[PDB]
RNA sequence: CCGGAUGGUGGAAUCGGUAGACACAAGGGAAAUCCCUCGGCGUGCUGUGCGGGUUCAAGUCCCGCUCC
C-alpha cells in the first residue's frame, strides 16, 4: 500500500542554506527527510509547497510524501520531531488523497516580513528579524503598496535567476503595519517571482524612510526595469507563514505567526 | 581626571552564554559587554548589572552602570559598543547618571516574563527562547492559583539551596498569567526574588494549569514552607528579564520590554 | 571652484563606528541549478589614488602629491 501523507513543517532557516537539498551543504529538506525516513524505515522524499532561499524561515510550509510503511499519527508528529533538529519541527500530520500535491495543489502562498525599526540593532531573534536603521513610515508604506495589488508584471521586482516562466503574478493583498518598534509586511499572491517579496519590501522601505515618494513604488512597477528599484531586502525577516489549499483536502490551519504575531 | 557614571540599557539572548556573572573561564554576557565598553573608553571598564541572570535566561530590560575617565559622545556608547558586541548582545540606550545611582542598589523592583509554548509538538523558531510544555495548560486556572503569592510572603517553598540571600522573604507586586495563541506568558514583578524563585513558581504553576494539582495547591505549597513539595524548577530558556524599576528622578529611558512582539 | 575618485563592471557603507551590502559577470568543482573563489600577500597581515597625522574608532576629518 502506498500512503500519501501531508506534513505541516515549521522551521528557523537561520542555520540552513535554504530548503532545496544540496549534496554539499545543510538544507531544511535534508534534515526533514532523514527523520521521516527513519520513521518509515524507508528512503523518503518530500515535496514542499514552496522552497525558501537560504536564510528565510517557515511556519506555514506544507509537504507531502508517499511511504509504503504504516505509522500511526504520533509516529509522524512526535516521532519525526524526535529525529529532527531543534530548529526544524513538524506542526501536524494528515493523510491526503492521491490528487493532493503540496506544490501544484497550492492556490496561493503568503509571506510576512519582520522589520525591527530602531536605530540600534536588536539582540533577541537577531537572525529572525530584519534591522532597518532609518525610521519607517508604516502608514505611507502601506499606501505606496496598494498599487502592486492585483495582476501585474513584476519584472521590476523580479530576478535574473528566476527559473519560472511569465513574470506575471496576482497579488491577493499586501499590507504593512507597525507593531511597536516593528514593521510587518504581509503579502499574499497566487505565486511569486524570484526575490519578489524581498524586492517589494526593499523598495517599500525606501519609501517608508521618505527617500522616495509614494508614487515611486508605482513608477517602478510600470518601469518594468529591475535596475530601478531598491536592492533586495535581507533574508532574516522573511517567513513563509501560510499556504492556500482546496478546502476539500481539509488540512489543519494553525496560527501562522511568527511567534506572538496575531493571526 | 573626571569620572563619568554612565547607565546602559543592555538587551541579550543568553541561549549561548553561561549566564551574566563574569567567570574567568566561560562565555558570560557581562564579559563580552565589558570587552566592548572597554575598547570604547579605551580603559579597563567594570559594569554593575541590575540583576544577574542564570545561564540560559535572557534579558531585555537589564540595566548596568560604570565609571570611565574617558569622555565619549552618546553614539560611542550606543552605536559604538554595539559595534563591538556579539550579535546576541546589544545596547538599547545610554544615559549619564549621577553618583547616587547604582544599577543594583537603586533598583526598586525587578520584573520577569516567562514564555511557554503550549503545544504537543516542540517549536522550531526561537527554540531556545521559549519553554515548551507538552501538557495542555489552563491559563485561566493558573492565574487564579497564583494570586495567593501576591504581596509579602515567605517564598521558602519556591527557594533553593545555593541561595545567598539572608532571607527568603519578598514582596510580589503582581503575578499574571495569560495566553497568546499557543503561548502562555507569566508576568511577575517583585521588589526582588530568591534564587530560582520565578522558575519555581512557574514550575508548580504549570502542574496546576495541566490539572495535575488543584488551584489550592500553589497556596498549600507557599504555606508549606517546604521546597521538596513544589514542582521542579522550570526550564531557563523562556525566562526574560523584561524590566527593572528605578526612581523617576534618574529619568532613565523605558523602551518596550517585550520580548519581541509581546505587547508592553 | 566645488563634489569625486572603493571589487571585473555597476553600486553601498547611521551629519568619524570598525569596508565592499546589493546587483550583474567571470572562473572551478559537484544549456541550466548549485557550492567556493574572484585587492595584494602568502606562508592572519597590509590594503577604500598616494605617503604623513589626529582619534578608543577614518573610506568617513587635517596636511603635501596625480587626475576628472
Ligand atoms: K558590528
Ligand atoms: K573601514
Ligand atoms: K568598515
Ligand atoms: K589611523
Ligand atoms: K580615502
Ligand atoms: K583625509
Amino acid at each position: 500500500p502506498v500512503y500519501k501523507i501531508a506534513l505541516g513543517i515549521e522551521y528557523d532557516g537561520s542555520k540552513y542554506y535554504g530548503w532545496q537539498r544540496q549534496n554539499e551543504v545543510r538544507s531544511v529538506q535534508e534534515k526533514l527527510e532523514k527523520a521521516l525516513s527513519q520513521v518509515a524505515n524507508e528512503p523518503i522524499t518530500v515535496f514542499c509547497a514552496g522552497r525558501t532561499d537560504a536564510g528565510v524561515h517557515g511556519t506555514g510550509q506544507v509537504v507531502h510524501f508517499e511511504t509504503t510503511a504504516l505509522r500511526k499519527d504520533a509516529a509522524w508528529t512526535l516521532g519525526v520531531n524526535a529525529n529532527l533538529p531543534g530548529d526544524i519541527a513538524v506542526r501536524w500530520v494528515k493523510t491526503v488523497p492521491d490528487d493532493f500535491h503540496a506544490r501544484f495543489s497550492a492556490t496561493a502562498r503568503r509571506y510576512r516580513y519582520i522589520i525591527y525599526n530602531h536605530r540600534l540593532r536588536p539582540a533577541v531573534l537577531s537572525k529572525g528579524v530584519t534591522h532597518f536603521y532609518e525610521p519607517l513610515d508604516a502608514e505611507r508604506m502601506h499606501r505606496a503598496a496598494q498599487c502592486l495589488l492585483g495582476e501585474n508584471d513584476f519584472t521590476s521586482f523580479r530576478a535574473v535567476q528566476c527559473q519560472s516562466r511569465t513574470p506575471w503574478r496576482n497579488v491577493m493583498h499586501i499590507n504593512v503595519t507597525r507593531h511597536g518598534p516593528y514593521v510587518v509586511v504581509d503579502i499574499k499572491a497566487n505565486a511569486f517571482v524570484h526575490h519578489m517579496v524581498r524586492n517589494i519590501v526593499g523598495s517599500l522601505m525606501e519609501v517608508g524612510a521618505h527617500n522616495q515618494p509614494e508614487s515611486w513604488i508605482a513608477e517602478l512597477l510600470a518601469a518594468k526595469d529591475r535596475t530601478l528599484a531598491a536592492a533586495t531586502a535581507k533574508a532574516e525577516g522573511l517567513y513563509l507563514v501560510a499556504v492556500d489549499y482546496p478546502d476539500r483536502y481539509d488540512l489543519p490551519k494553525p496560527p501562522m505567526g511568527p511567534l506572538f504575531l496575531a493571526d
